[PDB]
């Protein structure tokens, strides 16, 4: 069960997260590379601070990965994966 | 030890780190807030994954800290912790 | 749009407004009846008090609806209406 | 001129709310919070329904108050205001 964090408002990320869990769901992924990777933090703090505590962070992944640009440029971008649980 | 990761140049954090890890540091630890949290990664996979191949994520934590907004109302951002060691 | 509040745990109401409200929703209505009626407004405060600061309870309505009882005599409880606006 | 509604039979409150109007009292408001604001609707709408219509349901005001428990909890409880008017 992922959800990528991208430039949307935090709102529905966020929604997206609760609805999963919510949705029975054990463990949920949050994913975002780039500058989205505040708002996933972000995201993962507003679940566990403002919905469900006791909701658990059981990983946290970052990581590297190639991105080709619109304009061909081709370069290294972070990545992080933060894990939520019951 | 540590690392405030800022706005400065990318790569004097990296420089930063490099050189405590350098003096045998038991374990740097790389710390953000904020849209500055995506430097922190890119710090720290900028220098194990170039500078300093093999350095080790012993550990990553992220939380929400309360601050004093400006008009003197409630306000926070959220944090990260990036555990480095050789 | 709506949102029928029954014995569901109460996060899970607040969950559709929010939800509902999240898709650039108009004005969502929260609606119940008898004992329930309490859990509507949590539902409301809940969510313009924590959730979605700033949401505005567009308007309230209270009314009476005629029910079948049982043992086919005359019955009815008190209904209210909870109008959110964005 | 007020009306606190509580635990006691709705009788009690109703003909509280009919003895206020008749007294004269142009505005009454009623009153209650937690699993009570059920009771103040169901005292608006018997007053209304069952021994002056023509009454008018002036408005409606939701909130939340702080209460402190008997064991020191303290949480925030919804309360409503239904002001009815000849």
């Amino acid at each position: 069960h992922v959800v990528y964090v991208g430039n949307k408002p935090v709102m529905n990320y966020v929604l997206a997260t609760l609805t999963q869990l919510n949705e029975g769901a054990d463990e949920v992924v949050i994913k975002a590379r780039g500058r989205a990777i505040s708002r996933a933090v972000d995201v993962a703090e507003i679940v566990r601070n403002r919905f469900m505590p006791g909701v658990k962070v059981k990983e946290i992944k970052i990581d590297t990965e190639e991105l080709e640009s619109e304009q061909g440029r081709r370069s290294n971008v972070s990545t992080i994966e933060i894990v939520l649980a019951k």
